[PDB]
């Protein structure tokens, strides 16, 4: 047919493809709109027509029903098939939610662009290769969800309820008990500094409600209802949230607040294993799928002219590009000397300096135009780049626009190889890997418009249930930009806090579905891009005495003695909390112990000397460490007795006593090798930190140009939380004219962009996503210069942070991890009890045994033997234990008496089934319960089950203990762990985990030591800090246990902004200096210099230790 040939010619032709691509792109910019005008309706029709034409033009090219089979064989056209079907249905003949379907059109260009379909296809293999670790992750999450459910069932419903005294007449204190104390939130007491209920616990480790507030379980719900441990669904959600570490510290502090501080152990166990280990397993198998597919593709590929003479003679030898790099460095350094309150002459000086720098660059640019050839400038990319910045600078001479000089610092890339490694990464992100980035871009676009069509009217109408008062939420999906922002925040790792609000406004089923799909798919494709970037960038008495001391120092008892003194002295350090003032006996006890310690360590020093020699002593680095610390101690003692004591610097120098635990590093052959292999990689960390400091210098100068001085608030003193209305108070100066009453305080935000240093602090709080909320809120409210912030004026400043997060957090991370990996390779190329652990893992880890047991050949014995052996018996007892698991999942809080009756009956039924299996099994012939470790394991669990049943039988008659039940019942969890015998994936993964826990023990020991040093430092400084955002009555630095809680929390980087926040404040509107402090000190202030030092250094050292050591572990396992 002629129409057949015509349709085929249109099909193969390439102008049709670009026509449909432009049509899709315009339909995209038309989907991304909310509140479309009527002039859009025909446009809809328009698109419909074109797509239908596509359909015809292809099916008329097919021809028949066999051709229709071949056409539908490629699945991609099923999409626009459904698209035109839905179009005809909606245009011929409602819930109004069908409009959400045409976003499928946006996926069409993945099949139209022949490169994108390759990506979205090659991204399918890993998610079905993720199966083994996915079921291991679901299995561990469900195990720990049962554990957490049994431990904390209805614990999060504890509330510091007010005091209720019951009345005689029953059946403003007048009320009813339950209907008033369950649905009444008036009765509860809010947490200090929040509109959030206070939790409590009857235990002596939980929150202590103030006088006048008892503490019960009769409460509304958890925060919005979604953080319960009450059911297995809610508990599985809570443990998923703690696995992804999304706001996990909030659940940590809530649970410890109600359950007790000792359950801290639980949380660390679920972080040291749940978050870290399961997440890292998923990540490592994705990395393995990536390596495998890339090597698979690599294998598939393996299948007047006088004046010309004079000027060219003058420009023969420029030879001064080094002076140009120096002038660039001076230019950035000169731009960096910009701050908030600059004098007029200093501003004029900076302007003249950058003017003369522009002159320098313009002059040598026009010289380089005539130095070689304008075809040379047409040739090289660097020269094009400097030409661009010159034109942009002259445009400046003709807030965002001044910053384009900053790219000049990138000119250092030619001499700073790690900087050009960074730019190679950024050039692959949109170069050789442009398709991955483009796929991610259209996926974020699809998710943004899908979410906005699904949730726009919800977010817009029911906003009253999502914000404080008649006012907007900071995060929503009504506009496309805010939907993109929700998606981007999710990609950053914050999906629970906006999911709560979405489900509060929209609906749990659909919102859960979409946010979990966004998180899974987006984090998967972002990990794909991350890994792809990482892969694309790849007389004799004197001598007699000396040998006497040489004998006295090498004696093992001497070494154990000094180790014990080290440990005792550090433990003595731990006793230095705020309660020594009333501890009179142990005060002087610790005084004498301290002087004994310095004397014994200095005598040890002198004997080391006289034995080994001064050159043999002062060459060892750890001996230098010991000498330095004993020097600290000696000077402290000397100035303590020989006058000039409690004198400023000398009385604050004994704070350095907290370094005393560092003596332990040299002794233990685990910490020593760890610190060796760690400081052996400080040069790489230093050069990468230099590249990151230059990049964040760029971004901090941008933030100082954009909003420096625009972060002030002018809070009203009574309210305190929020700022003020622009209408009423507009300027900082009007904040000082209406200030006839001293309630107005023009405060900055704690972390702002006022210097390059405050810029660096804000960029660290944004790059870790802790504390960035207030940064970005004060930035997208930044109206004027000293002007009061309008609620979302300058809304597009979000872009700044987004861009920074992409270049300063994503790519720099690709830098960090990058060098680390390669660093280790070169170190790869160039505790004896743990060796015995190794040897025993070799010894008793016997895999294949001999013939286990022969048939007893008796009538009953042989029959029971034969019914025990067949694998059908194994699979059915596994089905039985899985049914026990499910009947374990059906337990909730405050369920009912009859249901718990039934559940206890089924409990006895199941322990009976399994103990019958046990009595049949040990009688296999004689030796079933001796050969395999699994049989004796289930033997232990079955006897534990029988003893648990009889303990449940003897609750009160013989002897009673209230809390122990909750843990003996927890032994039932052991039964589900019996499933580890059947599965092969999770068993091998958990065994390879248990093989490496000596290494994790050494790493956790170094981490514990760093926590100990920083706990003592914070006990010295950060006690008496005002109780604010992240420092409550339970997570302090007051005691040592509180310090360990705070520091374990921060070790995951979580909530570190909320703890640094009360260390920064220094003013009367927040602090109270001159406060009658109980100790020698005064004032409840933090000290910003050492607070920033402490927290930034602590999170950076913990990040470095964890990253370095975990990559070492992962490489040594590989
Ligand atoms: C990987 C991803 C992990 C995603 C975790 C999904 C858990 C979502 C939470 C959830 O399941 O919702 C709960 C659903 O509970 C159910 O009955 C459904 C059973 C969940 C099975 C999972 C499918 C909320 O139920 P509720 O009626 O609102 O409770 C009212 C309070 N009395
Ligand atoms: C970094 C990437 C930033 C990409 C999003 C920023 C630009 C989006 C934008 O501002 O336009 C927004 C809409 O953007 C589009 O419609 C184009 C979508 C592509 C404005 O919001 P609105 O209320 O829908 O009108
Ligand atoms: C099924 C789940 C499969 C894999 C789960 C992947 C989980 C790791 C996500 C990989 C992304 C990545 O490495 O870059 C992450 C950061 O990347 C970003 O910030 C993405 C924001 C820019 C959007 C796209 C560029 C690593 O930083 P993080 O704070 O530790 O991650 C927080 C949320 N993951
Ligand atoms: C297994 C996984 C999927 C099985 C079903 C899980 C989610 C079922 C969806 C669902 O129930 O949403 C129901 C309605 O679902 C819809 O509206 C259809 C829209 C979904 C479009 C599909 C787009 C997928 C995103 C890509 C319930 O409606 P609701 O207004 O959210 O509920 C009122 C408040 N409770
Ligand atoms: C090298 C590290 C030095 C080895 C010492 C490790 C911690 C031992 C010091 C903790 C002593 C707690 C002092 C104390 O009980 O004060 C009141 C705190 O008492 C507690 O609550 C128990 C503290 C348990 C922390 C043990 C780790
Ligand atoms: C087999 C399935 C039988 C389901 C028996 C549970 C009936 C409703 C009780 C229930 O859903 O408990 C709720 C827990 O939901 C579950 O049972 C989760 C079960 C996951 C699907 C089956 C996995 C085995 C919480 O209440
Ligand atoms: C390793 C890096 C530790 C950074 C040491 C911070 C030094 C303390 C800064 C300071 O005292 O500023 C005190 C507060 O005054 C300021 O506003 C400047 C703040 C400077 C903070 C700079 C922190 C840089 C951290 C980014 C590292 C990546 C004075
Ligand atoms: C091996 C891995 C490294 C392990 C531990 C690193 C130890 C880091 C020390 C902790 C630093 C904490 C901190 O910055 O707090 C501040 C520390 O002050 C300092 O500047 C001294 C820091 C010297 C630590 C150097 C030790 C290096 C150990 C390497 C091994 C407290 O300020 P203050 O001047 O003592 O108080 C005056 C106010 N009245
Ligand atoms: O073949 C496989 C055999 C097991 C192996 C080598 C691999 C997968 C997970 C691996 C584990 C992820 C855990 O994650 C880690 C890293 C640090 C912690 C976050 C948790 O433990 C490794 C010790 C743990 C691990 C690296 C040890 C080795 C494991 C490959
Ligand atoms: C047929 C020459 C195949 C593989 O050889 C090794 C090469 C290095 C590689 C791929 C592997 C080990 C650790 C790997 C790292 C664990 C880190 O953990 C992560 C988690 C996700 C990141 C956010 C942080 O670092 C990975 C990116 C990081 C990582 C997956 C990146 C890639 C690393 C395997
Ligand atoms: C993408 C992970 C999502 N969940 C974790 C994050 O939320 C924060 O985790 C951390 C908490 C404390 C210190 C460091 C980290 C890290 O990021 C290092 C992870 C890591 C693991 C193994 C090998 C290299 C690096
Ligand atoms: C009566 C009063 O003022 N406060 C009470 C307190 O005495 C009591 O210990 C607590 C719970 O027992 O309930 C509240
Ligand atoms: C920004 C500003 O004007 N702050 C002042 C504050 O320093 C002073 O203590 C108070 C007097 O009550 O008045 C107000
Ligand atoms: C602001 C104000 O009104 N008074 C403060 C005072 O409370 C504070 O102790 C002192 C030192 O910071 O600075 C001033």
């Amino acid at each position: 047919h002629p129409v057949r040939r015509a349709a085929v010619k249109i099909l193969v032709h390439s102008l049709f493809s670009m026509l449909i691509m432009c049509t899709i792109l315009t339909n995209c910019v038309f989907m991304a709109q909310h509140d479309p005008p009527p002039w859009t309706k025909y446009v809809e029709y328009t698109f419909t027509a074109i797509y239908t034409f596509e359909s015809l033009v292809k099916i008329l090219a097919r021809g028949f029903c066999l051709h229709a089979f071949t056409f539908l064989r490629d699945p991609w056209n099923w999409l626009d098939f459904s698209v035109i079907v839905m179009a005809y249905t909606t245009e011929f003949v409602n819930v109004s939610a069908l409009r959400t379907f045409r976003v499928l059109r946006a996926l069409k260009t993945i099949s139209v662009i022949s490169g994108l379909k390759t990506i979205v296809g090659a991204l399918i293999q890993s998610v079905k290769k993720l199966a083994d670790v996915m079921v291991l992750t679901v299995f561990c999450l469900s195990v720990f969800a049962l554990i957490g459910l049994q431990l904390f069932m209805g614990n999060l419903r504890h509330k510091c309820v007010r005091n209720f005294t019951e009345l005689n007449g029953t059946n403003g204190l007048v009320w009813n008990s339950l209907d008033v104390y369950l649905n009444d939130p008036a009765n509860y007491l809010l947490k200090n500094g929040t509109t959030d209920v206070l939790l409590c616990g009857n235990s002596s480790d939980a929150g202590t409600c103030p006088e006048g507030y008892r503490c019960l379980k009769a409460g509304e719900n958890p925060d919005h209802g979604y953080t319960s441990f009450d059911s297995f669904a809610w508990a599985f959600l809570a443990l998923f949230r703690l696995m992804t570490q999304d706001c996990w510290e909030r659940l940590y502090q809530q649970t410890l607040r109600s359950a007790g501080k000792i359950y801290m152990i639980f949380f660390m166990l679920v972080i040291f294993l749940g978050s870290f280990y399961l997440v890292n397993l998923i990540l490592a198998v994705v990395a393995m799928a990536y390596e495998e597919q890339n090597q698979a593709t690599i294998a598939e590929t393996e299948e007047w002219m006088s004046i010309k003479q004079k000027v060219k003679f003058v420009v023969m030898d420029p030879f001064a590009d080094l002076t140009i790099t120096m002038c660039i460095v001076l230019n950035t350094l000169f731009m960096a000397l910009e701050h908030y309150n600059m004098t007029a002459e200093f501003e004029e000086m900076l302007q003249v300096g950058n003017l003369v720098f522009t002159g320098i660059f313009t002059a040598e640019m026009t010289f380089k135009i005539i130095a070689l050839d304008p075809y040379y400038y047409f040739q090289q990319g660097w020269n094009i780049f400097d030409s661009i910045i010159v034109i942009l600078s002259l445009m400046e001479l003709g807030s965002v626009l001044r910053s384009f000089r900053l790219l000049r610092v990138f000119k250092l890339a030619k001499s700073w190889p790690t900087l050009n490694t960074l730019i190679k990464i950024i050039g692959n992100s949109v170069g050789a890997l442009g398709n991955l980035t483009l796929v991610l871009a259209i996926i974020v676009f699809i998710f943004a418009v899908v979410g906005m069509q699904l949730f726009g009217k919800n977010y817009s109408e029911l906003r009253h249930r999502i914000s404080d008062s008649g006012l907007l939420p900071r995060w929503h999906m009504m506009d496309f930009f805010h939907a993109f922002l929700i998606i981007f925040r999710i990609l950053c790792g914050e999906w629970i806090e906006t999911m709560w609000d979405c489900m509060e406004v929209s609906g749990q089923s659909l919102c859960l579905l979409v946010f979990l799909l966004v998180m899974v798919i987006g984090n998967l494709v972002v990990l794909n891009l991350f890994l792809a970037l990482l892969l694309s960038s790849f007389g004799k008495v004197w001598w007699r005495l000396r040998k006497t001391c040489y004998r006295i120092v090498e004696h093992s008892w001497f070494e154990t003695f000094i180790i014990f003194m080290i440990l005792l002295s550090s433990g003595a350090l731990a006793f230095e909390d705020i309660y020594l003032e009333e501890r009179k006996t142990i005060k002087v006890l610790l005084e004498y112990a301290d002087k004994m310690f310095t004397y014994v360590f200095v005598l040890e020093m002198l004997l080391k000397w006289v034995a080994y020699g001064f050159k043999k002593y002062f060459t060892n680095a750890w001996c230098w460490l010991d000498f330095l610390i004993v020097d600290v101690s000696l000077v402290s003692l000397v100035a303590n007795t020989l006058g000039f004591a409690e004198m400023g610097p000398i009385k604050s120098l004994r704070t350095l006593r907290a370094l005393r635990p560092l003596r332990a590093l040299s002794r233990f052959e685990g910490m020593r090798v760890v610190v060796n292999a760690l400081v052996g990689a400080i040069p790489s960390i230093m050069n990468v930190l230099l590249v990151c400091l230059i990049f964040w210098l760029i971004f901090s100068i941008m933030g100082v140009n954009l909003f420096a001085g625009k972060f002030g608030r002018c809070i009203n003193q009574t309210e305190g939380d929020l700022p003020l209305n622009y209408t009423i108070v507009n300027n900082k100066s009007e904040c000082e004219s209406f200030n006839v009453t001293g309630e107005l305080y023009w405060t900055k935000v704690k972390v702002n962009f006022d210097n390059v240093g405050a810029g660096y602090l804000a960029l660290l709080q944004v790059a870790t996503f802790k504390g960035w909320m207030d940064i970005m809120y004060a930035a997208v409210d930044s109206r004027g210069y000293e002007e009061q912030p309008q609620w979302e004026d300058n809304l597009y400043m979000y872009i700044y942070f987004v861009v920074f997060i992409i270049f300063g957090s994503f790519f720099t991370l690709n830098l960090f991890i990058g060098v680390i990996i390669d660093n280790f390779n070169q170190q790869k190329k160039k505790t004896e009890e743990q060796k015995k652990y190794y040897n025993a893992m070799k010894k008793l880890g016997s895999k294949k045994p001999q013939k286990p047991i022969p048939r007893p050949l008796n009538k009953y014995q042989g029959f029971i033997f034969d019914i025990v052996t067949k694998q059908a018996f194994d699979v059915t007892i596994m089905f039985l234990i899985c049914l026990n698991m499910v009947t374990m999942m059906v337990e909730t809080d405050d369920q009912s008496p009859e249901k718990v009756n039934i559940l206890a009956k089924i409990n006895l039924l199941f322990v009976a089934i399994f103990t019958g299996e046990c009595i049949v099994k040990m009688a296999a012939l004689r030796h079933y319960y001796f050969t395999n470790s699994w049989n004796i394991f289930d033997f232990v669990v079955v006897i534990l089950s029988i003893v648990g049943t009889v303990l449940s039988d003897i609750i009160q008659k013989y002897f009673f203990s209230p809390t122990l039940f909750r843990v003996i019942r927890l032994a039932r969890i052991g039964r589900i762990l019996r499933l580890i015998r059947g599965a092969k994936g999770i068993r091998t993964l958990l065994f390879a985990l248990m093989m490496s826990l000596p290494a994790l023990f050494n790493i956790g020991l170094l981490l514990f030591l760093v926590m100990f040093i920083y706990s003592i430092f914070g006990m010295a400084n950060f006690a008496y800090v005002k109780w604010e955002a992240g420092i409550d009555d339970m997570f302090n630095f007051q005691t040592f246990a509180n310090s360990m809680l705070c520091l374990f929390q921060i070790t995951t980087s979580a909530g570190w902004d909320g703890l640094l926040s009360p260390i920064l404040n220094t003013g009367p509107p927040y602090c109270d200096p001159n406060l009658p402090n109980s100790n020698g000190s005064r004032g409840n202030c933090g000290s910003p210099a050492v607070g920033i030092l402490f927290f930034t250094t602590y999170i950076i050292i913990s990040f470095l230790i964890v990253v370095n050591m975990y990559i070492a572990i992962i490489l040594e396992n590989f």
